[PDB]
């Protein structure tokens, strides 16, 4: 027992990270098979293709450790700079490339100068931002999940918003939310809690014996989703209470039952008590997530 | 910016997972050079030295993915089982065994059947628990910390208390805190907050931009201890101060101010605010874990 906010191991992702230097700028790349993907910004109101025009292949030195790659090619996707390099990665794991919807958690792989520093989970939140911890020097770091053997890339950095939160692109280079690779004035949006990820975290404190905010009440969706909004709180939809549903049936709690418990913690707050080692109610765990610590999943 | 809770990147110790089957027990092995490291409770009030003296070397089935290690030797260390194998494991990366204090942070890698299933940051508690996540299965599984080059293991989980909280040993055996591994009444200790790893903290939230708990106010280290023990903290020595130095150095704050600070914190509480995203007075960061995420070391 016990449950923490837990991240993927992060092997299949460092033997992927690398440096990309170019002009003045050095940042990180992902280095898949033949290509390194990396964020336009470091070539040198920006207008990326005519900047990318005035660059050659030799402007661009990436180093794999002590290794340095001869880039043969580039090409532009959006806001990620994709770097064709004469040597395919042989730690290239299975992967996809996969645009996640807010509410969904990753793993972060923070990375200077190449160098895999730390790995943590996030979510994407509603506004999407992602409270990430990011010093200059890490854009490129990727975010991902990884199922059985196979990683999915669903992020990668590129910039911090005056909040002191994180904006980034999948790896397609398509940004998460309004945000651009400008110098200009963007702010994050006002943010919401994630509802059915903080009902499945209530039921991992079940899980794991917490049980003093349960109570013998029920709601409806709308009355529940009345209460939710008040608060600042995602709507909860029939479609998450149906992905709660093995949760449910594991610990014998109706979802509605447990929306009963939310309900009575938004309105009483917690009075003087923690779940889950937190006295604030935690929304970056999926329901999946409660599933694979709850139950061991395990990946390779 | 931002600060999260951060583990090491755990590709050097995912290389060296391994399975350990013996008779019907299932669990995981630390495979370095040509030792597999296990904790001695895979063996078939026990008396474990009368246990292996009966054991033959092919009782141990060692699994390295798809590949079964035979064990040539085994010996005893304290609580730990040393099977000899005749491969030495080639992602063996540099390591260290070490012992550490209460109060240091590791990274735990959680895994099953040899195969890892989460990377999280974990405390050695006060009282020599540590509040894990571990299922069945877990057994084996490491704690470490990573310094530039160089993985130290400190951990090996054994064995869950009654309280959800874990208890395991150093890499030679030696468990930490009074346990033994025996299915014998056993409890845990009161625990106390790691008050040096609190006012780390607090820094790290300043470094961030949290501000609203400072004071103008100060205190000697000894009208601070005598306000930390009432509320259950860990005396601060002089040799705590010294190691806040940096942080201190970094913002401006002189230790004993921050102490000040967190006397008011503990005497009204947090009044409805966060700090660093937390409700709760936040203790496992060391001083060395906020330097290295607000400074951004990393590790090859
Ligand atoms: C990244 O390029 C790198 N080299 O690591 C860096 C990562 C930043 C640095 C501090 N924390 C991070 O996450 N990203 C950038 O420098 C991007 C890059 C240029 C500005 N930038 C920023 O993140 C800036 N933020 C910013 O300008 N925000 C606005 C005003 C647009 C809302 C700043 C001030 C450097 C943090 C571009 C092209 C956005
Ligand atoms: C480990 O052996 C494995 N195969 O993973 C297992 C890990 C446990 C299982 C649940 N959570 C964990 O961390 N460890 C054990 O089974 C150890 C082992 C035998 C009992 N044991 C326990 O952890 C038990 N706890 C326990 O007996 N606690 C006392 C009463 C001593 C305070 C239990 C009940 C299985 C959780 C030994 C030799 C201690």
């Amino acid at each position: 027992s016990g449950f923490r906010k837990m991240a993927f191991p992060s092997g299949k992702v460092e033997g992927c990270m690398v440096q990309v230097t170019c002009g003045t700028t050095t940042l990180n790349g992902l280095w898949l098979d033949d290509v390194v993907y990396c964020p336009r910004h470091v070539i040198c109101n920006p207008n990326y293709e005519d900047l990318l025009i005035r660059k050659s292949n030799h402007n661009f030195l990436v180093q794999a450790g002590n290794v340095q790659l001869r880039v043969i090619g580039h090409s532009m996707q959006n806001c990620v700079l994709k770097l064709k390099v004469d040597t395919a990665n042989p730690k290239t794991p299975k992967y996809k490339f996969v645009r996640i919807q807010p509410g969904q958690t990753f793993s972060v792989l923070a990375c200077y100068n190449g160098s895999p520093s730390g790995v943590y989970q996030c979510a994407m939140r509603p506004n999407f931002t992602i409270k990430g911890s990011f010093l200059n020097g890490s854009c490129g770091s990727v975010g991902f999940n990884i199922d059985y053997d196979c990683v999915s890339f669903c992020y990668m950095h590129h910039m911090e918003l005056p909040t002191g939160v994180h904006a980034g692109t999948d790896l397609a280079g398509n940004f998460y939310g309004p945000f651009v690779d400008r110098q200009t004035a963007q702010a994050a949006g006002t943010d919401t809690t994630i509802t059915v990820n903080v009902l499945a975290w209530l039921y991992a404190a079940v899980i794991n014996g917490d049980r003093w905010f349960l109570n013998r009440f029920t709601t409806t969706l709308n009355d529940f989703n009345l209460v939710a909004m008040k608060y600042n709180y995602e709507p909860l939809t029939q479609d998450h209470v149906d992905i709660l549903g093995p949760l449910s049936a594991q610990t014998g709690i109706a979802v509605l039952d447990m929306c009963a418990s939310l309900k009575e913690l938004l309105q009483n707050g917690m009075n003087g008590r923690t779940i889950l080692g937190s006295a604030l109610l935690e929304d970056e765990f999926t329901p999946f997530d409660v599933v694979r610590q709850c139950s061991g999943v395990t990946f390779q």
